[PDB]
């Protein structure tokens, strides 16, 4: 177990007059610096430095300064500040200011940040004028993102004191003389100060207030710093930008106020959402495509379709001007949508006509054979080409992928029974017939191009088809296990496994033979296994339609429509790149318009009726 | 019927100037001293004291100080001052202030605890001062704690102080010089004044802060009065601790504080949750696991899984320390876990192979055949170890041990039908079938290891299986009744009741074979009846599906998850006594550390990472 920060209980770990390690750490945690005078004499005697390992915890490296700070009273320690003096005195190569952990739990732990956590402006202050660096990373397992015992606020001082919002320390980090910290510094991971707030927000509204009033004033205060920096454009090594972040950790508030962020006055070169003109309720806006349009690569757009993996995503595909600009898209391409469902029509109507017309007729099969074989390779082409694109989140999103397997694995029969054929084997005819079925059961995937019918469609698929395997699963232990039951009590009807299994499934479509069967020797044994059968199998069911009528008082039916856009935007940018055989050029949306002086942006012109929001801004 | 305490309207019990008895406590009642002052001339007179059973009622012996002490006047009444000293010139060998009554009902009610209920400090002053005993015991049944007509308080003034948060009457009665009353002090149940207040304690928010303020003022002036005493250490003649009653008796809210209580300042050795170092929202506490681990005998987490009823056990192990001192153990022996599965996968694995091939294969069978008996055996073993080791506690949570009778019943079958085969009788092989349906039914006790299944378990078999038989019952009085009509009317199918009731069944499971029947004569009135039946079949399955659907109202998914730990936490303190074969030793949890001065404590270190209630606190 990796060993505590600070314990009043729990001693360090061991792995002139005397000055030894025990009674150094004593001194410095009271705050009495007049025991601690003689610390000069002992180290010079020793010709030591403060900043040995004889004089920390060899676990984590816990220098004596960082013991000090843990310990504050009232916000300062008295004895911090004689500390670092003898450490000058002491002719220390590695100055104590800048002395961090080693452990692995604990790595690049720092005074500084020590101070900072503990809200002392004093001791942030007194630390940073003696040359405590503000650029130290605590790149440790505690500061790292993950499960459990964890605490992510970046790893630099700065962004530490913005995930606190401590407003003064983060003033005086920046505008500190001795030692200002830059917006532009960057963790381990790639984040910047205005990253780490992003991934550390949360959807609760205390929480997003928070974050929302950091980005805000740490933006505006980046403009008077460093006017020639964008802030926003720094990505980490994942390459996302702050903006890409929120939509990839699917945190919705610090996503909206980002894509919809307006600012009067002299920070409107910050804004996002240009406002345009008004007339009663009607807003027309210039919402900034950068990042944003599906135009350039790894795009929001794509993120939160493809890459992210938050319940969170269709809740931001409806945000303007996502919704807008994808509405834009979708009636560019409801034609080709068509065209393509049309295309399919007329594939599977030539399945269904082979399938069924099998052994100038003969001259017809035969056409219809060979088109069905092109079909399936084009559909096994296509498919491929989508998995080998989508290669990097696989099984990440399997809820809306499904549709696609099924599309691939329909296409792959296909294939494989006119290859079958070909061989003139008798079993090619069952593998026609389930590319067939297939086939008619992935027809449901456009229906997601009305609205008339996708709306009702998402209702359903969202929980009710992933329960039944739940149910399965049990039923089928359950059917195993009564099926070898019977047939080893019948053998003195169910004569193997697959006729006991076959007769018990009975029972639950309301066609069981529930009868004293009028030949086994224990037949009332055996019916109390078929009455017990019985029993079990409702008690299943009943198990089952509990649980499943659970999900109805929770929904909500503004979820089904926002699904529904969600399914039209992953539709949407997956059409966009064209087919696998023409990757016709991508269109960018939006018009170049001049927003200011750094101002030239790629804008959006969304218009906003809102009669509600406006009544209220009335007398 | 016991006779009333006080009486305005109905007269007590009859089972110098003259002073009788019913004018002794006409005198008393309305508070006038003036009239009493001959009473000492008539005691003098007849040579007799008001202890006497003459000027009591005989049906309880309520003395005439009693009397006076319940017609209270403003809180006081002039009467009582001139009675006790008209006793002391009676030369009473009975003191009047320690009178107690005899009845049954009000066994040792004295006048200092009416004084003390009527919330009058003036009268406890001037009993106690007199010399009123503060250790009376009302142990009476009225004060007992049962169903119906009771207020328990424990059994002692001070005790009814405390449970009345008569701040004044506990200070006083703790730091009188006259008759102070000691904090380890017990009643006749071995409860003391915490104890008293632990077990008076509801779930309720605001009878939960008069608890825990009593419990937490007692506790503090107990340090001050007896600094040598640990008031938590005294337990009943059940042997159990505050801490531990409070889990028996099932009272989240007092137990919750006394196993997370912090105190600041100079009384922090009564604490129990010593806090050890904070940064930003991780919280790191050492938790006191005095009588908390399971490694001491009849502990409090041995007492939630198997000594407590109600139905909070699922959310009182949830709490920490215990959250995650249960999860600690888990998984020290999900290892241990997952063998035995492995382990009843391979016995069952065998079953399903013998049971299914049965008349080098023979060998095989042979082998098999005695495998099973020794498996059978070795259950069967362990079962009935279990149930002696919770013999005290049979039929008291069925809802959980349900699983423990399964085992024991498929191992009994298993055993019986292996001794049938020795005896060759063609009827072991229904009982080797049994077996083997039950068996892998009790395959889903390990379901509960994983979280991804057994998560899911936990919604499904609370009600819903308990339910379906009380439906049954009806259905069997309904299906023999029935069943007698239709052969007492086709006599003149349904040959006998057994094929009648066989027949009616059917019907259920959508397999009846309702039609005229084309021979009996009553075709129309035998049909009526099925018409009848078929009617009032369905009758009680729509009363069975509206009373079973009404229980997906209330339901919450938190409460499935924290069953899910209670049967995680029933499963560890079970396994952790190893096997019946081998006992092996059990390894104390947590650490020694010292926390104070009275003294060290096996600490566990419990880490708490919680942004919400960070950001609370933050500005
Ligand atoms: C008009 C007559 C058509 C007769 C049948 C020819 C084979 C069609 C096979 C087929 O079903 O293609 C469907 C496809 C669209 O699939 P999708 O985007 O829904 O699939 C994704 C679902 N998630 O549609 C297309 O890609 C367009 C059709 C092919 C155009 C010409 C191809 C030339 C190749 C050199
Ligand atoms: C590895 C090969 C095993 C072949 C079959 C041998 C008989 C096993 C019988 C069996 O099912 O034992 C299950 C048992 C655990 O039961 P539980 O704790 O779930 O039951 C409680 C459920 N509520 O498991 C155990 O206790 C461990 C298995 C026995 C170890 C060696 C025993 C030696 C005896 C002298
Ligand atoms: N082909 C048009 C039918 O669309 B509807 C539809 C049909 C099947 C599944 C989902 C929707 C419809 C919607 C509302 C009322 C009636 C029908
Ligand atoms: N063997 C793993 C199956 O677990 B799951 C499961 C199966 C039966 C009963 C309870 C749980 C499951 C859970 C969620 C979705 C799908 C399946």
């Amino acid at each position: 177990e990796p060993p505590p920060m600070e314990s009043p209980f729990q001693r360090e770990d061991r792995n002139p007059d005397r000055f030894d390690r025990d009674r150094l750490f004593s001194v410095v945690s009271r705050g009495v610096p007049e025991e601690l005078t003689g610390l000069l004499e002992y180290l010079r005697w020793n010709s030591k430095y403060l900043t040995d390992s004889a004089y920390t915890e060899g676990s984590t490296g816990k220098t004596c300064l960082m013991k000090a700070v843990l310990n504050l009273q009232d916000g300062v320690n008295a004895c911090i500040m004689p500390l670092l003096q003898i450490d000058k005195d002491s002719g220390n190569p590695k100055l104590l200011v800048n002395a961090q952990c080693t452990d692995e739990f604990y790595q690049g732990h720092s005074a500084l940040h020590i101070a900072i956590e503990k809200r002392s402006l004093q001791c942030v202050k007194l630390l940073v004028e003696n040359g405590a660096d503000v650029h130290l990373r605590a790149c440790g397992r505690f500061f790292q993102k993950h499960q459990g015992t964890c605490f992510y606020f970046g790893e630099l001082p700065l962004s530490l004191a913005a995930c606190t919002k401590q407003w003064d320390v983060v003033t005086y980090l920046l505008e500190n003389p001795h030692q200002p910290a830059s917006l532009e510094a960057t963790d381990s991971l790639g984040n910047t100060v205005l990253h780490a707030l992003v991934m550390i927000a949360d959807n609760s509204p205390e929480n997003s207030a928070l974050v929302i009033h950091m980005y805000d004033g740490l933006l505006q205060m980046g403009a008077r710093l460093c006017p020639t920096v964008q802030l926003e454009e720094i990505s980490n090594h994942q390459g996302l930008t702050p903006l890409k972040l929120a939509a990839k950790e699917g945190k919705i508030e610090i996503f909206r106020h980002i894509l919809q962020r307006e600012f009067s006055g002299p920070y409107q070169p910050l804004s996002r959402k240009f406002t345009e003109w008004c007339y009663g309720p009607v807003r027309v806006s210039l919402y900034d495509l950068s990042s944003v349009d599906s135009w350039e690569k790894n795009s929001v757009l794509e993120i939160i379709a493809f890459h992210c993996k938050s319940p969170n995503r269709h809740r931001m595909v409806v945000l303007e001007p996502l919704n807008k600009l994808l509405q834009e898209k979708w009636d560019r391409l409801v034609s080709r949508f068509f065209f393509n469902f049309a295309c399919y029509l007329v594939y599977m109507f030539i399945f269904t006509v082979v399938a069924y017309h099998q052994p100038f007729g003969e001259s017809m099969l035969l056409l219809g054979h060979i088109l069905i074989l092109l079909g399936g390779i084009y559909l096994l082409l296509g498919q491929l080409w989508y998995f080998w694109r989508r290669r990097l989140f696989i099984w990440i999103s399997f809820m809306d992928s499904y549709f696609e397997i099924l599309f691939l694995l329909q296409a792959l029969l296909t294939v494989l029974s006119q290859v079958l054929r070909f061989m003139e084997t008798e079993w090619y005819l069952p593998l026609l017939v389930l590319s067939l079925v297939l086939g008619w059961l992935n027809l449901l995937y456009y229906t997601r191009g009305f609205q008339h019918t996708g709306i009702y469609s998402v209702m359903i698929q969202k929980v009710i088809l992933r329960d039944l395997l739940r149910f399965l699963l049990v039923y089928l232990v359950f059917l195993f296990g009564f099926a070898v039951a019977l047939v080893s009590l019948s053998r003195e009807p169910y004569r193997s496994i697959l006729d006991a299994s076959l007769e018990l499934f009975k029972f639950t479509i309301g066609m069981g033979e529930l009868a004293f069967q009028e030949q086994l020797r224990f037949r009332g044994v055996v019916l109390l296994l078929l009455l017990a059968y019985v029993l079990l199998t409702y008690v299943l069911l009943l198990n089952m339609l509990i649980a499943l009528m659970s999900e109805t008082v929770n929904h909500v039916a503004d979820n089904s429509w926002s699904i529904w856009k969600l399914q039209k935007a992953i539709s949407v940018l997956e059409m966009e790149n064209g087919y696998w055989w023409c990757r016709r050029k991508k269109h960018r949306e939006g018009r170049l318009l001049k927003v200011g002086t750094r101002d030239e942006r790629w804008c959006f012109r969304v218009e906003e009726v809102n009669w509600a929001a406006w009544e209220k801004t009335l007398p």
